[PDB]
RNA sequence: UUUUUUU
């Protein structure tokens, strides 16, 4: 008997086992509430959030890790005793209340021993590194959207701790960009936990990732204030960093990061300096620690964020944002609207895309292929880059018979 | 038996050596603890006890013994140094300390500094006498600081280059001005690399201010020398002190006629940093910069000096350009009209792959007579009236093809006649 | 007011 599970299961499953016992959320709470009086086990689970005086909740997928009715309370001494933070989750028995539930012990702390969860390190302390194992993102099946991912692999390789971005004007294909990121994570790296964070981007677009990808959708559409996609993607941000503490290898695909920075200078105090743009001064600094947090760790597990950037909006704030993520990050994939006007996907810049010390990532065959390729199409302008580099991929099904022809 | 060589060991070997001592069952507790109780054992029985830092006098007139393993920040090892330890040896905020040193006792929260052995890595009486920092007479840079290696590596034509467009000596006030991703950073890599081979004598730092974290360990485990960091994770109040922690104990090493040189990256975000702390005045210059924040850094770069009594303070900086925020634009042009030597790297020049993405004609080193030999320079001069008609690319395509011909620069200025 | 608007 789980909580989260009976708030899953549609309430006409509900009613079948109240009814033997003898609105949704109250008659969920009845059942448990009687069933404790039977003196069964009861459970339930969530990611926890600490707030500011020493207790924690639970919080729930369903409301965006912000908070909810059905939520857990934590007690000091639990989160002392297995050294929890913002950001594990946790599953163990619970109890009804006082108007919330309260967690009895916890079974699991990230899908593992809760003891074993004690002595780790912390995030913070874990030694940083140059992304070492690569992500390749061909398929090789040979179909159209393995194009893009075959194109990526050559202008900008993606590793395990990346920290890129996908820079573009609007209707680009920037999101479609990321969606073909997203099944080809699931695909080649079924072993990666795959995030998807949508801030302040089209309702539909979230619909489309939740069916499309495998894997967890966080989102907060612009619907939502600006204060809800900070709260939103700090909770996914930390939930990330424990997974990594657990050696796990997180990737984060964001869109938008652009607007969440706007999130941030919209909510930091006025400090009554202005940057170019109508950027705050302080406004980044946030913005730069959520980007920032992507990671290779020597201990073991990674941080891998690929987010969507705004450029060329006519609003020079989208300038200095892309330029401060751009002195962040390592790796930047361009798309030109020029390009994508003339329906030649992936619309890729391929003389600015590239990814820093992208040698770790590569053979050093393949460095020097990339190496030539990249001479040979530096002089060509933008179309005429793409427009040759499609033909002669689209020859092949695969880029390592394509090296071979060269 | 010293405090921070007890931190460096792993607690495999703290924990059997305590075991050794016969102490109560070090397993559970923190490796903090075992170093403590390792310690208070040996103080009972006689023996000596040693602990080591960089001092930083508080407002009160006592200071502490900052360490490196917590950036020289407030840390729980820190070892008090009482007031008239500092009044005998007229010690300031920056002076290395080495001394014996006690456990905290009953009342008391820090070791105590018994006997300083060591300042400076010098006897402490040479440091009552000496002439301040503030009081050394300044001068253009006279020794060169040659960066190539001359071993025909492919890493050296970046040094090889820089020697000819901004050459740099000892006392040096330069910047790496680029834009993001343009090598500055392994450009300053490079730097640190030939400062460990053609000059161990100089004392080597490696500041990183806001900054990547992996940048951080690939310099500690590539460079021969100290690196102090503060990551982008960090605050700008901790990036402020710290800087300010180690460009005064450079300060102090000068006024021991040493040759200290602080590669930064960045200065542009430590000024930055200042221009998050510093009280508003009112005025805003243009792009967001307070009237009276860049003050603080114009000191902290200007602190690199050379010094006709003895030494030099050499400081070689990143800043950053064309980001969209007219700030940085600010920021470096105010470093320019502040310090001595700039070498550009080009966007356009690192988006072609040819490295390093030098822009020759922008860069420079103002007083370079000073710092090169009578032909050395009429051969640049030279170089440099060739280079300057072509385009930002092909200068740099030009010399590097040239200068991979030949292993040293001065074969190739052989080659030029 | 300055900064931002702003070149
Ligand atoms: N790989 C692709 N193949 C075909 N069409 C594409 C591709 N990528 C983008 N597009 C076109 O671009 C349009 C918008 O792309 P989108 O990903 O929304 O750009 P952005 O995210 O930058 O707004 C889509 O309607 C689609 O028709
Ligand atoms: N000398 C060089 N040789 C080869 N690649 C270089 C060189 N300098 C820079 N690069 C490439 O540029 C990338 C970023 O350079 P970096 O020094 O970080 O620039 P910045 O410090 O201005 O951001 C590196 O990851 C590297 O791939
Ligand atoms: F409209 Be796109 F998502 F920038
Ligand atoms: F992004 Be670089 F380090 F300026
Ligand atoms: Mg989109
Ligand atoms: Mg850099």
């Amino acid at each position: 008997m789980n909580l989260t599970e009976l708030k899953n299961t549609p309430v006409s499953e509900l009613i079948t086992l109240g009814e033997n016992m003898g609105r949704k959320q109250d008659i969920i709470f009845a059942i448990l509430k009687q069933h404790a009086k039977s003196g069964e086990d009861i459970f339930g689970d969530g990611v926890l959030e600490i707030l500011q005086d020493g207790f924690g909740f639970l919080r729930s997928a369903d409301s965006s890790y912000l908070a909810g009715p059905d939520d857990i309370y934590v007690s000091p001494s639990q989160i002392r005793r297995f050294n929890l933070r913002t950001g594990d989750t946790i599953s163990g028995k619970i109890r009804p209340p006082e108007r919330y539930f309260a967690l009895l012990k916890v079974n699991e702390v990230n899908f593992d021993k809760p003891e074993n969860a004690r002595n780790k390190i912390l995030f913070e302390n874990l030694t940083p590194l140059h992304a070492n194992s690569r992500l390749r993102m061909e398929r090789g099946n040979g179909s159209t959207e393995d194009l893009t991912a075959r194109v990526l692999d050559l202008a900008s390789p993606i590793g395990r701790g990346q920290r890129g971005l996908i820079v573009a004007p609007p209707k680009a294909g920037k999101t479609m960009l990321l969606q073909n990121i997203a099944q080809s994570i699931a695909y080649n790296h079924p072993d990666c936990v795959l995030m998807v964070l949508l801030i302040d981007e089209r309702p539909e677009e979230v619909t489309e990732m939740q069916r499309l990808v495998k894997g967890e959708v966080v989102a907060s559409t612009f619907d939502e204030p600006a204060s809800r996609h900070v709260q939103v993607a700090e909770m996914v941000i930390e939930k990330a960093k424990r997974l990594v503490e657990h050696k796990k290898d997180v990737i984060i695909l964001l869109d938008s990061i652009t607007r969440l920075a706007r999130a941030y200078n919209t909510v930091v105090p006025a400090s009554g300096k202005v940057l170019t743009g109508g950027v705050d001064a302080n406004a980044l600094h946030r913005p730069k620690r959520f980007f920032g947090a992507a990671r290779n760790v020597e201990e073991g597990g990674s941080l891998t964020i690929i987010a969507t950037a705004l450029i060329d909006t006519g609003s020079k704030m989208d300038e200095v944002i892309y330029e401060e993520f751009k002195g962040t990050g390592n790796m930047e994939l361009h798309l030109s609207r020029k390009i994508a006007e003339k329906r030649v996907f992936p619309a890729i810049d391929y003389n600015r895309s590239g990814t820093r010390k992208e040698e770790l990532l590569t053979t050093q065959e393949e460095l020097q292929k990339m190496w030539i390729l990249r001479k040979i199409i530096h002089p060509m302008g933008e179309i005429d880059a793409m427009e040759f580099l499609i033909n002669k991929l689209a020859m092949t099904k695969t880029n390592d018979d394509f090296f071979e022809m060269m």
